[PDB]
Order: structure tokens, then sequence, then C-alpha cells
């Protein structure tokens, strides 16, 4: 007779990294036809999913990462807001439930400008982080914010990716709040941009370092853990440069396994944080041990 | 900027299982000298922990599991309250964060009577679940509630175990609220007791099943994931019967890998829920995919 509550706990996850505080912020999840996206036979993807006890369209987390360096509050990726269906757009509420207000964010860094990463930049026609400067790679902005690329896009879904980027960033560009970088660049003390182009022309990894503790925020360098850890060579039809993304993925996996530091990625099962170990033909992902933060 | 919150999310995790609602409830974490407790050379244990990127004082979570069948509210294990140091005892508050009150709990099932599972039966020196019947195996109660085993215990660590169990259950015994079972027993519709004796003389697994979806609450059949998934035969000095616990753990692992259903265990990294598959001489735990519950 006790009612079922049936609400997930607030989607934020707290982790110390040296003297910095990290908060994975969930935007929700969305079901993706990953077998149709991956560049390999659908039964092969089907089987890899089933080995990890997944199938059919796959419920995929969408996550952004809040870094409090003690002097700046930085958000890496912003979820989708309302751009990508009604199951997403939760990052704003989870930012507040994690004890921060959007106005308190100093900078927003974008791994890339796909809709599930930039949508959160806007709430209606108002800036969602009115106090922040938005940073991403020059090559990312130059590709996605190009009117000519939009009008030449050969389908409504592609056009929609361009429109979503424009609707999400151009308010900041026009307000003088967009500050691009090019390639490997020191950002806020404690965070650097690391070029990992190929999923998109300007796709960027954000590397957080404090007191010798490292965390590489890989954005969309990996999209389907149950396939691409074992086989980092499998790509998707959403990658701008397949061979580049395979190179940059293998690079990040080998470097993280050698150094033994944490990685995170937007679409690993929330909170999406853990270590990586070279195993057999590929890699094994080891989710971070639950730790209470006081 | 912002001052760092450094406060973890509430320790509850919501998961649907058929028509039932499951809530993993965190009691906190505690650092354990697993290298001194496991029955194997320390070189082996350091190796395994480092393989999983872990050190030695393993920060170990302590979890209880709430089952709302829609008709009954059942709690499986209760954390340590104040019996096992100041980092545990979070379960009461996290049950409340999960949308429930202690008065709503109809039945409490104990995998076994160690302090980090029975402590939460008592708040202050007063009943934490005033409307609940408490169930455990008869062998469990007969062993831990024995005044003579207390007075006969070799060390004061074991003496504390007996005293903790007495202090936690005897109030319910005197209120007429302890209803033991013996071995495999159909409890509340949807929940079965399965005998998994050997960590304790009456350690019991609780098998939850709704609309064909199964979840096996293993209690303490595994204590150190970084060791005992790859080598289920390794036991600890805390296990009453090492041969029995080896056999029962291997049986649970083989059965869940055959059946492909979910398991949960008290000291796997919170929430401690996932699938299991055979890998080599042992097994590889696959944490449940994050899913949003509405
Ligand atoms: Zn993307
Ligand atoms: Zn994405
Ligand atoms: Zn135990
Ligand atoms: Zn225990």
């Amino acid at each position: 007779a006790a009612p079922q509550v049936r609400t997930s706990a607030p989607g934020y996850y707290r982790m110390l990294l040296g003297d910095f505080e990290i908060t994975a912020l969930s935007d929700g999840t969305v079901d993706l036809p990953v077998d149709k996206r991956l560049n390999q036979p659908a039964p092969k993807t089907q089987s890899a999913l089933a080995k990890s006890f997944q199938k059919a369209p796959l419920e995929t987390s969408v996550t952004g990462y809040l870094v409090n360096t003690g002097s700046k509050l930085v958000l890496v990726d912003t979820g989708a807001a309302g751009l990508f269906g009604p199951t997403l757009g939760r990052l704003a509420a989870n930012l507040k439930a994690a004890g921060y207000q959007p106005e308190q964010v100093d900078e927003v860094y974008l791994t890339h400008m796909h809709p599930d990463h930039v949508g959160g930049l806007m709430v209606g026609e108002q800036l969602a982080f009115p106090n922040a400067v938005v940073r991403a790679d020059q090559k990312e902005a130059d590709f996605w914010l190009s009117q000519t690329n939009l009008d030449k896009a050969p389908d409504d879904e592609s056009k929609g990716f361009f429109k979503g980027a424009m609707a999400s960033l151009n308010p900041y560009v026009k307000a003088g709040k967009f500050k691009p970088f090019s390639g490997n660049t020191d950002l806020v003390p404690g965070i650097k941009a690391l070029a990992s182009h190929g999923h998109t022309p300007g796709h960027t990894t954000y590397v957080v370092e404090s007191q010798g503790q490292k965390l590489a925020l890989l954005g969309d360098l990996i999209l389907v853990a149950a396939v691409q850890f074992d086989d980092p060579s499998v790509t998707t039809d959403l990658d701008s440069d397949s061979k580049a993304v395979a190179v940059e993925r293998k690079k990040a996996f080998a470097d993280a396994a050698k150094g033994g530091y944490l990685i995170a990625a937007s679409h690993l099962s929330f909170p999406g944080i853990g270590h990586i170990r070279a195993e057999g033909k590929g890699y094994r992902f080891v989710p971070v041990n639950y730790s209470v933060v006081n």
C-alpha cells in the first residue's frame, strides 16, 4: 500500500580530483539505433551489445561535466535542452540539484557542436549561462556556424545539426561571449584543450589536472562502449572523418592505459567516469569506484 | 567561481524490475584492509587491486536494497547504523531521500547478521522499522543470538559481532517481530530466500522476480570485486566456512551467467547491481546500464 515513487535520484555525481571538484551532470538518456549507426554489420553490433546485456535501440546516457577549480566554475558540454526529444534536457535541473546555479558558471567548453552537447546553452531565447564565456575550437565553430554549409546540407537531419548549433551558439557569438581556441591550448588554470579532431572537424578533449591527478574528458571519442572498447576501429556514420576518429580514439585509449588516469565520455553509462586497461584485442573500461565526497 | 560543494549525491539508486521498484540504499562507505583479510598472499591482493586501479585500504561501499512490489515494502539488509564507525549509518536518511518513511517498511530480510547489515534495525535504542516483521534464516539467529557463543568468542572483534546482532535483533524478538525461516523459503510473493550458507552459518540470498525479470541479492557472497570475480575461490578470514563460501559463490556466479539476470551485492561499488558473465577461470561483472525511471 506504500506507493511506488518511480523517480530516479537527481542525476549528478561528485568526485574529487586533487584539489578540484568534478560533478558529472546527467542530461537524461535517449534510445539510439546504434546498430544502424556503427560502420559494421548490424548482427555484429547486435552480438557485442548482447555480450554486455544490451540490445535493440540502446538507452544511451548524455552527460556534461562541471569542474570547480576553486577559482573558476567551468562546464564541459551542456546536454541537448529540447533539441533532441523529450527524454533529454535534464542537465539544467541536475546542475541546480548539485547545488550550483547556472549564473555561477564562468566558462562553458564544448567538445563539439552536435545538438546533444550544445542544446543546453539556451533556455528559450535566453542565455542559459549568462555569465559565461563559451570556448570551442575554431575549426568546430567555423564548420557548424557556416550558413553556406547549412544551405548545402543534403538532408533535413544534417540541416538540423547546423540549425541546432546556430540556435545554440550564435546568441553568445553575437553577445561577444564566444572565445575560440585553436588546437592544444591552456584554458582556465587546471584545464587544457587537447585536439582530437575527426568525430567533428574541431572535436576537442578537455584535460583536467590537479596535484598530479588527471582526468581526460573525451567528449564523443567513443560512442558505444560495448563495441568500441573491444574494437576501437569501429566508427559511425556520424563521424566527419572515420579514419581520423579511429586514430584519435586509439591514441587516447593507449595514453590513458599507459598513464593510468581517469577518462570520461559523454555517452558512457552515467556518470561515465573510469579507468582504462589494455585487454586482449582492445581495451577494458573500469568504472570509478564509488567514493563519498565530504 | 564557487566554493566547492564537495557533497555527494543522495545515496539512492532507482531501478525497475518488471512491475517491482528496486531502490539501492547507500549506508556510506568504509575503508577496509582487504589485503589483511583475504586468505591469500598480499602480493596477489596488491596485484589484483592495482589491476583494477585500486590501492589497499579499499573504500568499500555498504548497501541495502528496497523492494516495493506494489503491495509490500521490503528492505533487504539495513547498514551498520552506528556500529561500524562514523562513515556508515547513512541508510535511514537515504531511505527518506528515496521517498519512503521507515514506518512504511512491512518486512526486513537479513542476508546475515554482521554489524554492517543489522545495525540499522535500531535507531537510538529504539526500533527503526516499527511496523516491520524481520526475517532471517534460523541458523543465522541461532548462531549470532547465542549468549554462549558470545561468552565463548575468541577475540573482541567477534564479541562485538555477537553484541551488535543481539542489540539489533533482540528488540524485535521481544516484540514478537522476528520470524525466521529455514533454507529455501517462499517469502512475500516475488521474493524467495535461497540458502547460500558459509560466509555465516545462515547467510541467505534473496531472489526477487517480477514478470520474468530476476534480481539475486547476494549479500556478502562477494566482498572484494577486484579479487573474487577473477578468482571466486579466494576467501576471507571473515567467512565462517571457506569451502562453503567458495562453492556457493561459484554456484551463484555460474547461475547468473547462465541465466543472464541481475545480481546485487552489499559491498560491490554502489549501487552494486549488474550482470555477470563467465570470463576465463572466473567472471567479469557488468554494472547495470544507467536508466532513467519516471
Ligand atoms: Zn557527437
Ligand atoms: Zn554526442
Ligand atoms: Zn559480512
Ligand atoms: Zn558485510
